[PDB]
Formats: C-alpha cells, structure tokens, sequence
C-alpha cells in the first residue's frame, strides 16, 4: 500500500519524518501489509499552490 | 493536509474504514493540523494493474 | 496544462461533460494555453474511500 | 471535489491565482459543490521533467 | 522509481501486462534503479471521464 | 496515455530525459498509441519526502 501525501510548505523535518513514520504505521495496522511493502511520500505544496474554497493558503495566512 | 492512498482491491470495507480513520490520525498527530481539515481517498488498484518489479500482483498472486 | 479531477461517485454524465468543459475553459482562461493542449481527466471515488475530517463520506450519507 | 493541476513552471502568480479561483467556480457550476468543499492545488513542472511525445518542454522551447 | 499510468478503459490484458513491463524496463534503464525497487501501477480511465481539449474520449470516439 | 513518474532528487538531466524518452516508447509500444498523444512527466523527490518501510530516504541513505 502507498500513501501519496500532500502538505503546505513550512513544516518541521521532524513532523515530516512523523508524516512518514505514522502514516506508514497507519496503513500497516489498517491492512496488515508487511511494513517492507509500504511506501509514503510527500509533496510540499507553496502557499500559493493551495486553494481552499477558490482562496490560496497564502491569501488567507494574510488573515486571522 | 491529505492523503491520496493507493491499496489493492479485494480488502475488506472495515480495512478500508481503518485506512480512511488511521491515516487521518496519523496525520492530525504529525502535524497537528485541525481534523476538520485533513481528507484522504482510497484508489483500489485491480491486480492486474499493479506492477512489482516488471511483474503483476496478478501473476504473483498464482504463487507461493 | 492538466487537470486531475476527484468527484464522489454518483453525479450525473451531464455533470461529469461540464467538469471536463468549464475545467478546461478555466485552465485556458488563466493560462492562456491553447485548448488543445489542455487535458483533464476525472476520477469517481466510491463513497466508502472519501474520508472527511477521519469519517467517510459513506458514514455522512447516513446523516442530515 | 478536488483538483489536481499540472502546469510548467514560469507562469505568474496572477495566472496561478487565476488557476484556483477559475477551476474552483468551474468545479462549483459543474457540480453544484458548496465552494466551502472544493480545493484545487498546482504542481509546477520543470520544463526538463514534462514529455510531449518523448520530447521535453525544455528541447522544445529551443526551437520556434 | 514509481510510474502511475493513466489509460482509457478498452485496452487488452496484454496490452496492460505490457505497459507493466516496458515501463519498468524503461525505467530500470533510464536510471539503473534495481527493478526491486520499481512499482508501476495503471487507471483505467472511462471514455466519459478523460477530456481531450474540452471534448470527451466518449463524445470523440462517435466520430471518425 | 500519461505516465506520472516520482524518482527520487539526484538525478542527471541525461537520465531524466532518458525517462521521458523511453517511458513514451514504453507506452507506445504496449498500447499502440500515437506517440503524438503521450504524456510523462517527472516529480523529484526530496530523500526527506521519500519513506520505504516507515525510514526515509535520507536516513538510508547515511547507511550502506
């Protein structure tokens, strides 16, 4: 199983290296597939890449 | 954040639920990212669909 | 310019031809690039692999 | 409804922009979708990593 | 090295076993990466679901 | 037909242009298709975005 994972830009290498370690521990729990199979890998989206309801994650960092 | 997870078909439906409710947890822990905010989907891969160095599931699912 | 589309299963063949229709304006508005470059492709997603916020779009059918 | 954008690298913020809030009202008149639900995010592609027919962006932008 | 294939649905199971094939072959010689190593996995697009310059695989297969 | 390639960062441009190369024999070979129609693109992944068995990349990478 493969987990194709998607965050903003900005975050810590130690809570990327958790995205990995969790997630890879996720799907070995959920289906029982040999920790040796599953793959995990991150793409970091800018701020601008981002849209969420038509507004990019960069426009509305802007806000409170 | 999301997670855009690729498995094989023919796991159960509560594997698939774990999958959806396990990844999510995984990620709101690495990140700390609200859960209102974090999707994951599911692509059940056909076996013959699937390579594994050059070879389907498909014909390796045939063997020991 | 691609778009990769990700909709719940169940939406009409008409919805899915304006997906493809006014995703494809939009990226040539935007872009400016020639239609003919312009590919989109739509991926329909049983409602059991949709998780929102860790729950399954399957589960929040169930509810109003 | 998601969207998955590919585009080549070196457009302007303008047109990335664009992008999200065109896609984003052309997934909302296709569908119906609240705009609340809808997210679209943009991966820029170095023109030495994108193939049209066995050729890159990148030798293709040498010639006329 | 990973490869996601995106096809219209009609194609053989050779052609499929194929593309599994000649994919990872192609990429165990373009980067030397052990075929161990190499996962290849294919969708099965619907003619309706996969737009070609604002038109269908549907709509366009209707003509000649 | 469209492949989506993830390979590692590190990579040479020749080795990069040779996955776009034979990629697109590869799939015009298996299925027939007009090289005309073909489409790979690459996303390079950074070693810290990578996990294999829940260890990225990078840490692999300081072991032999």
């Amino acid at each position: 199983p493969f987990a194709q994972i998607y965050i903003l830009e900005g975050r810590t290498p130690e809570q990327k290296k958790a995205v990995i370690e969790k997630v890879t521990q996720a799907l070995h729990e959920a289906t029982d597939a040999k920790k040796e199979t599953i793959r995990v890998w991150i793409h970091e989206m800018p701020k601008e890449n981002w849209g969420i309801a038509g507004v990019s994650a960069k426009d509305l960092g802007r806000l409170e």
